[PDB]
């Protein structure tokens, strides 16, 4: 236990923790834009049916003899009349094809593959798709990273990533761009994981905290990037291209990274420790103590440090309380927090003004989320962050859609509750657990958040069933989950548990 004294003999923070770590943050600005991308690559633009070829509309007046209209007194998207209707007509499914409103998107998956109509799920089962991929990918990546390195595995992934979202912005067809877009997932699924084990494991542990921090702000600040970029490239094509293409740049600096030292002793490889610790006191400019590190040194003091498994959070019946209980927590926040950030177009605003301002509640969230976790205890946050989302979201599908400021509101504040709970389900995570299975609780905690993303476009495609059902249960979800957070134990001026017995005790 003393990696975290030859650390900071080796500088501490210094030039070598600021480069890299400005470094390895900056593809995080892109995991946003990437997430939420098919609110505005797979956008719905207004589709009425393409009135018959062989028809006239010179002759026939246009699309109002031609198209059936809804209570709205607008054309209606999925049928066409039968035979022309002058002033109970037949209705024929739509052969020729859907005209599509330009004026704001000129271009979407949507309109360029008629994923329209019948085939409207297939713009949720992309989503879905994306996400198995990024539940595959930290899976795969995960380990890879512990046989292959953290910086192999974060090279590739860059390459990867770019590789696969390029292809999909010229992707042929619907099954190949879906391919395309799971690969993207899997290898950014890589990057945000390998972002964090990179830099906190060069960092010394006075500064993770702020690591992990910078690291959730460098994400939100994407939200506001994805909304300028969109604005400026409608098209689908080049809106992939250009929030894919970074990534070539970033694998192209990558190669310069410094694998992490305690990667390398863990391995048993410690002259791959002393050559990286070296490296970085001629960075840091204390090169004098890096001279002074040898393997006689670097060995007894890193001879003390040198987890337990996934079946004992289950079998324990101590640890699979805490387990399940906390499994519903993070399946809910992010299957809320995914079915909210997904659906921008309802509330009648731009969509590119309500991408700014989710983003922009995540920062006056994240305070008012840290002021609640530390001043009221870190349960009665989880209670009321899942509750008051809960309550948001299900008034938002209440609530009429003529009231665009009573549901856009309502929806900005659910969005930021749930932001907030992310926040407090990483901290409630950790000091829950004890230190022999936390981080396998916390990786298993992030699995679940991951399935609550695969699992959402899925919900949401019961909208054909009932318009306000995907809302309901997007509500429902994180108001069970908020009942739940009252069976876990309190945590605030406790101290982290190291064994069961600990948590047993409380």
């Amino acid at each position: 236990m003393a990696f975290n004294d030859l650390l900071q003999q080796v500088g501490g923070v210094g030039r070598f923790q600021q480069i890299q770590v400005t470094l390895v943050v900056l593809p995080l600005l892109l995991m946003a834009s990437h997430n939420t991308l098919q609110n505005f690559t797979a956008a719905i633009p207004t589709h009425h049916c393409r009135p018959p070829a062989d028809a006239n509309l010179s002759k026939n007046g246009g699309l109002e003899v031609w198209l059936p209209r809804d209570r709205q007194g607008q054309p209606e998207s999925c049928l066409r009349f039968t035979s022309p209707q002058w002033g109970t007509g037949a209705t024929e499914p739509c052969t020729d094809g859907w005209i599509y409103d330009n004026s704001t998107f000129p271009s979407t998956i949507v309109t360029e593959w008629d994923l329209v109509c019948s085939h409207r799920a297939l713009r949720q089962l992309a989503q879905s798709l994306y996400m198995v991929g990024v539940l595959l990918g930290a899976m795969v990546f995960g380990y890879l990273a512990d046989r292959l390195g953290r910086r192999k595995v974060l090279i590739l992934n860059y390459l990867q990533t770019a590789v696969s979202g390029t292809c999909a912005a010229f992707a042929p067809n619907f099954p190949i761009y879906c391919a395309f877009r799971l690969l993207s997932g899997m290898a950014l699924a890589g990057i945000s994981l390998n972002c964090m084990t990179l830099n906190v494991e060069w960092m010394p542990i006075h500064t993770r905290a702020c690591v992990g921090t910078l690291i959730g702000y460098v994400y939100s600040l994407g939200q506001f990037l994805l909304a300028g970029v969109a604005y400026a490239v409608p098209h689908w094509r080049h809106l992939q291209l250009l929030v894919s293409a970074p990534f070539f740049a970033f694998f192209i600096y990558s190669w310069f990274f410094i694998e992490s030292a305690r990667w390398h002793s863990s391995s048993g490889r410690l002259d791959l420790t002393l050559r990286a610790l070296q490296r970085v006191a001629r960075i840091n400019g204390k090169r004098e103590e890096g001279a002074k590190l040898s393997m006689e040194v670097l060995r007894a003091s890193l001879q003390k440090e040198l987890q337990a498994s996934a079946m004992e959070l289950l079998r324990c019946p101590t640890l699979r309380h805490l387990f399940l209980c906390l499994s519903m927590l993070w399946f809910a926040t992010s299957f809320a927090y995914y079915g909210l950030v997904m659906d921008l177009q309802g509330f009648g605003v731009s969509i590119y003004l309500i991408q700014v301002i989710f983003g922009a509640v995540d920062l006056p969230a994240k305070l008012v989320g840290f002021l609640v976790i530390n001043s009221l205890g870190r349960r009665p946050a989880q209670m009321a962050a899942l509750l008051l989302a809960g309550i948001c979201i299900l008034l938002n599908g209440v609530i009429p859609q003529d009231q665009s400021i009573v549901r856009t509101s309502l929806a900005v504040l659910g969005k930021g509750c749930l932001a907030a709970s992310f926040n407090c389900i990483f901290l409630y995570t950790g000091e829950l657990y004890p230190t022999m299975i936390r981080q396998t609780g916390m990786g298993m905690g992030s699995t679940m958040a991951r399935v609550g993303s695969i699992v959402s476009p899925l919900v949401s495609m019961t909208a054909e069933l009932y318009p306000s059902m995907p809302l309901f249960i997007y509500g429902a979800v994180p108001v069970a989950a908020s009942a739940v957070t009252v069976l876990l134990p309190e945590t605030l001026g406790q101290p982290l548990p190291d064994t069961v017995q600990d948590l047993e005790s409380r």
